[PDB]
């Protein structure tokens, strides 16, 4: 491992990320469960990116190609321990969503690509285009309550039916998420988060660990 300071370059920083299930009990009463969360310039250890290439798509526009183009300090591995300890009612009051916030000193238009991958193959891509808001002397890029795709909702349901967390972890060995934030107009990679998953051993907590991706 190589430990050094630089989720975020000096051009874009991830400030907040949270994936959640919000359940309406009645028009004035809601419960929200967090599956994972970030944010609720440190030294980061490193991971050799070559050991994750087979967990993500790898041809035109794939992870290896993106990393080669750089900047390499925009690339991170995120290990999540997800909290699956919640009810999953099957009714209209259930909303599965993701909220994220990025910040920059520069006013840009950014594209956020989220690729859901199974056995290293893309099964869903979500693409969101975001313009900046000036706030507190910087530019903020917020995605509020972006709906989860059907594949992900069904996948959470499937994991929850397993009787032991170690069985969920075995299934998750082949599940990854690739988040790439790009300057829409210049096509510069601003942030790339390669995400891997286990289930948290806490009863009501989620955890994460961030690593820099390095070429060897």
């Amino acid at each position: 491992s190589h430990m050094a300071s630089m989720i975020g370059t000096t051009k874009l920083r991830l400030v907040e990320f949270s994936a959640f299930l919000e359940q309406q009990r009645d028009p004035d009463s809601y419960n929200k469960h967090l599956f994972v969360h970030i944010g609720h310039d440190p030294l980061l250890e490193s991971v050799d990116i070559r050991q994750i290439y087979d967990k993500f798509p790898e041809k035109k526009g794939g992870l290896k190609e993106l990393f080669g183009k750089g900047p390499q300090n925009a690339f991170f591995l995120v290990k999540f321990w997800a909290d699956l300890n919640c009810n999953i009612q099957d009714d209209a009051g259930a909303f599965y969503g993701v909220t994220s916030q990025y910040e920059s000193s520069e006013n840009m238009t950014v594209t956020c690509s989220t690729k859901v991958c199974s056995f290293g193959k893309q099964v869903v891509e979500k693409v969101e285009t975001e313009y900046a808001r000036f706030e507190n002397g910087r530019f903020v890029y917020r995605i509020n309550r972006s709906p989860m795709c059907e594949y992900m909702i069904n996948f959470i349901h499937k994991l929850k039916h397993l009787p032991e967390k170690y069985m969920m972890n075995s299934v998750l060995e082949n599940f990854t998420i690739l988040l790439v934030v790009t300057n829409r107009d210049t096509q510069e990679t601003l942030l790339c988060m390669a995400c891997v998953f286990e289930v948290s051993n806490s009863e009501h907590g989620a955890q994460h660990h961030i690593y820099r991706l390095v070429k060897d």
